[PDB]
């Protein structure tokens, strides 16, 4: 669908991710002053001809593009980092969030890309509370008879996210992500209370200052074992479930497809 910025009218900012701007626009082609709500990304040919090939419930909806500008569903309940500070939430449905990370995950990784950005910020929710992966600024092809992705440099990228071979090899593999899931784990347990997100707690692990942290001290930490705390409230066994995530070597961490089961087992024993 080629959309008209004529009648792409701007409401209001949602955010930035990977530097380019998510604002929430109307479309109306026919002026019956009401129109449809979408959300506009701008500022690339390579993010958008992979959401262009990616139709999953879990997944962000491409609806089209603008003369160049991505037009995507826009989603009313907002990011999970936004969403656990402001509602009251149980276990059971933050494992719920998981499962359905999970299975979007094990989607992606099926169709042969990897996110790279996967952190509770750029996955949203639907009115259902039904998980939208977004912010494929970071995503990239596996190549062909290739097992990982070769990194041009962590630059921009959330390295607190992200596994030790991201770091100091500059590789990507699909399981590369499923640390990044771990993560993300963690971040749902802690009601993404940012007293408690990566960084901050990453930087305490040591005591060291807002931008003391560099490639070689947290590549050392990550290979010396010390990862993120059990958050509060955690059971032990979701707890040891982010640390099998945050296995040292890529390919003895779960794959997304073998999460899913276990994530659903886990959901059902804390349910109600
Ligand atoms: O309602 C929405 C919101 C979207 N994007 C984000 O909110 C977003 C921002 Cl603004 C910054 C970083 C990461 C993310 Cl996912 C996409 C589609 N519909």
């Amino acid at each position: 669908t080629v959309f008209h910025k004529r009648y792409l009218k701007k409401i209001r900012d949602l955010g930035e991710g990977h530097f380019g701007k998510v604002s929430l626009y109307c479309y109306d082609p026919t002026n019956d002053g009401t129109g449809e709500m979408v959300a506009v990304k701008a500022l690339w040919k390579q993010e958008i001809d992979i959401l262009r090939t990616l139709y999953h419930e879990h997944i962000i909806k491409y609806k089209g593009c603008c003369e160049l500008q991505l037009v995507m569903e826009y989603v009313p309940l907002g990011s999970l980092r936004d969403y656990l500070p402001r509602h009251s939430i149980g276990l059971a449905q933050l494992l719920l969030f998981a499962q359905q990370i999970c299975e979007g995950m094990a989607y992606l990784h099926s169709q042969h890309y990897i996110h790279r950005n996967l952190a509770a910020r750029n996955v949203l929710l639907d009115n259902d509370r039904l998980v939208k992966i977004g912010d494929f600024g970071l995503a990239k092809a596996v190549p062909e008879g290739h097992e990982y992705y070769r990194v041009r440099e962590d630059g921009d990228s959330p390295v607190f996210w992200y596994a030790p071979e991201c770091l100091k090899e500059y590789k990507f593999y699909y399981a590369s992500d499923v640390w990044s899931f771990g993560v993300t784990l963690y971040e749902l347990l802690t009601h993404c209370d940012s007293s408690q997100s990566p960084p901050t707690k990453f930087l305490e692990l040591i005591g060291i200052a807002q931008g003391q942290m560099t490639v070689l001290r947290l590549t050392e930490l990550l290979e010396r074992g010390e990862r993120l705390p059990r958050p509060d409230k955690c059971p032990c066994e979701v707890y040891h479930l982010m640390k099998n995530c945050w296995e040292t070597e890529a390919s003895f961490r779960p794959t997304f497809e073998n999460l899913i089961p276990i994530l659903k087992t886990v959901h059902e024993k804390y349910r109600h």
